[PDB]
């Protein structure tokens, strides 16, 4: 479901990249929403994927955290996840 593609597409991120440079994620994407630091334990599956939901909404939030994502720490990595996006179509297609 589109849950996998949020979770999993965050994920693969948030567990390749530091903490230094976690902050300047988190600083560029959420700047009135302030992430709770404490979260980012979990925040890969949980925290980060539900709440970028409420500010534009699933796919939405997913699409464009690609473009950010990639410009600021892995432009290079991230063209591997932006791949996934292809296949995610269809998956919005089914119930």
């Amino acid at each position: 479901m589109e849950s996998e593609y949020r979770e999993m597409l965050l994920l693969t991120g948030l567990d390749h990249i530091t903490e230094e440079e976690l902050k300047r994620f988190k600083y560029f994407a959420l700047t009135e929403f302030q992430i709770a630091r404490s979260t980012l334990d979990v925040a890969d599956r949980t925290e980060l994927a539900d709440h970028l939901i409420q500010s534009a909404g699933a796919a939405s939030a997913v699409t464009k955290a690609i473009n950010i994502f990639q410009k600021l720490n892995y432009m290079h990595i991230a063209n591997a996840l932006e791949e996934k996006k292809k296949e995610a179509e269809r998956k919005l297609m089914t119930n």
